[PDB]
């Protein structure tokens, strides 16, 4: 029979529909142009994008396509191979090697995503007699890597370090071996970076691992770009930091783990997504050999990025929205209702402006936003231009008086 | 206090040298060329690669680089950004219609890896009132992907079609509500085809819906590379099918689930690697359009490995030694002992032919073997280089008389 089969089926289609119904439909819009602040979408019209991980405006720069090319010329289009069989060439190390010099560890294994670097973490590291405990608004690839870990789990509130201390004793008391502790570096949906401070001292005090995912601060946090560490000036007390290659450091794919000597190489030996998916394309490596270079070098941009976002910040601040977080490009314009978020972004890209309407599952039910992400591309004039432009809309659809 | 966190240092140190006194130590050999049959190594030297997922030998092949390059220059570096926020080309669009259009299913939908396809699979699509049976030697990202889901969990023995029905029984009548079959098309450790006719015929007697992991078949097996469900004549009757366009298909990255309509928007609207994790590049996503095409093109290739696979097998057999599996160009040499195993590999190197020890944990402890794989790229003469050079040195080992 097909009776539950056509159910399975019939019941997605009613799903969908509702979800459009509640505004929790997600449409993509087709671009047709490179990724940058000028884009252009399917219907030939140009806007400007302003919810990117593009951070220093490197996704679409002539000399990570000049080097991507030129790795491939040398190395070939795929590996077509796990690390550990025949997909570790030269490049792979050098990279390697220079990310975790970039980072201040001892050394670096990558991964296709920091999505699989955390998926492939915590169960490799830890088992039943051990303990983690994360922030609660800790991102999904870090909740998933937990969830495939034996570890006993506690959470403690967003940035809580009175709730996080109490899950040190309340772990320690249970009897837990190793605990380690494990935060987003900048919470994404929310523009916050983490209190390392807070949470280093504390996990001093309990004897616990620090495990933070930089991936929204690497390359731009920070004076030097190194990150969240080095924003909190922790740099050398957090033992694990994982981070991606598909944000501000050229936005094409990779992730990684970098840690001690000893976790990073247990991790080749036994980390799931390392010995069980193919290794990082070789244009890929080459580009990001180069684009590490190119952040040492990016002070200028990382300046610019800052501005924009103060900008940005200050000029939605006086208009009077309510805004997410503080000190970092990701702006989150607040909104609750998943349609007005929808109706909202429609309306700005009517105005040349390109943003998305986030909503449940990405955000919580009456959460719903608009998460801007400013560039170190932005000019002052675009971002005048997006301020007016979500202002006029704002007071039209009663968001702000 | 640090006694936990520097017992935690310790023991992966002492670990690490457990490993490697049991053989169980996995070493990665530095490449200096393009992935392909003859490739450079460190010091120089030339050696034969009988260890990649270079199926077709596309890895280094001049069109995939030309498109990849053409790729960049129109549509850039990276996207950095997930596919519902701004991370949607036109392109990522065509790849997914041209991916569902070869596979013989309505839609697809890419991610960075098979790896995360498969884990952003089942917990989307099943819940703690449903069942998933699996094949107890299905790949590591499949078994991931379904200890994300909540549905309760049931194993049948490798191919066994007895015990499949077993569990089916034993799931409906426990009063599972949707019953998911979970399979690999070929499992690649063992160089095993599944049994696909017998697997969609008892899901139909037991209304099941069938999932099938076609990474080490899409391509190139069946007469038109379509995988293993052209290959067991089930085309149409599974309903869900992943792959990677990290194997055949380039060996770049990149991974995909083609399924119904309805399926594939879900799974836009939920996945999570979908949702968090970049879309795919530019670079791979113009190349992988193009490697469709090719392989299309006609059964030049497909033959020439099915040849060679051919040999290879043949050869060996007759040489005395033990292989697991029939029909593919994954042909397992048995060796049981990892250190053995590590030895072999190693002597082999000297004889100019470079191939890989497995053993625990990517094969049970005693169950070592050296996995080659048979490339379209390999020539007749290669092959008997490489038997003989097996022969020689598995009479030295005493792995064979
Ligand atoms: C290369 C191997 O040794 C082989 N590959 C992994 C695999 C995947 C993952 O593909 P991605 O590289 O993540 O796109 C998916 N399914 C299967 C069945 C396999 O084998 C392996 O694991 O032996
Ligand atoms: C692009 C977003 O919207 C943002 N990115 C995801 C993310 C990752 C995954 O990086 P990969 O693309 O897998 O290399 C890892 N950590 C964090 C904290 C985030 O946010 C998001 O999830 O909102």
């Amino acid at each position: 029979g097909s009776h539950m089969r056509g159910e399975f089926y019939q019941q997605l289609t009613n799903d969908l529909e509702t979800a459009r119904a509640e505004g929790l439909f997600k449409e993509e819009r087709i671009i047709t142009s490179a990724q940058q602040a000028d884009i252009t979408v399917a219907d030939g019209s140009h806007v400007i994008n302003f919810c990117a991980n593009n951070y220093l405006g490197l996704a679409n720069h002539p000399d990570l396509i000049a080097a991507a090319k030129a790795g491939m010329d040398s190395h070939g289009f795929g590996m077509a191979s796990v690390r550990f069989i025949c997909g570790t060439q030269d490049s792979h190390k050098e990279l390697e090697q220079k990310l975790a010099a970039f980072l201040g560890m001892e050394d670096a294994i990558l991964y296709s995503s920091c999505f699989d670097a955390n998926g492939g973490l915590f169960e490799t590291l830890l088992g039943a007699e051990d303990a983690i405990i994360s922030d609660a608004l800790n991102h999904a690839s870090i909740i998933d890597g937990v969830r495939l870990c034996k570890a006993k789990r506690y959470r403690y509130a967003n940035n809580d370090m009175q709730e996080l201390e109490a899950r040190l004793k309340e772990a320690r008391e249970a009897g837990a071996r190793h605990v380690l502790i494990a935060t987003d570096g900048v919470f994404s949906m929310d523009g916050v970076i983490a209190n390392l401070k807070g949470v280093c001292d504390l996990a001093d005090k309990y004897d616990a691992l620090v495990m933070v995912d930089d991936s929204h601060a690497v390359g731009f946090v920070g004076e030097n770009g190194r990150g969240s560490h080095e924003y909190c000036d922790v740099m050398g007390r957090v033992d694990i930091i994982t981070g991606t290659l598909g944000k501000a450091l050229g936005g094409a794919s990779g992730g990684y783990t970098a840690a001690r000597k000893e976790v990073v190489e247990w991790l080749r030996q036994r980390s799931r997504p390392y010995l069980f998916s193919n290794s990082l394309a070789p244009a890929i490596v080459a580009a990001s050999i180069k684009v590490l270079e190119m952040v040492e070098a990016g002070s200028e941009l990382r300046d610019r990025l800052w501005a924009n976002a103060r900008q940005f910040r200050e000029q939605m601040s006086a208009a009077g929205f309510t805004l997410a977080g503080a000190d970092h490009a990701i702006i989150p314009v607040m909104l609750g209702d998943a349609v007005v978020a929808q109706k909202f972004a429609r309306e700005l890209q009517k105005e040349g402006i390109y943003v998305t309407g986030f909503f449940y599952p990405v955000v919580p039910k009456g959460q719903a936003r608009i998460r801007t992400q400013m560039s170190a591309a932005h000019t002052p004039e675009q971002i005048t231009r997006a301020v007016e432009a979500f202002t006029r809309i704002g007071k039209q659809l009663g968001v702000i008086a």
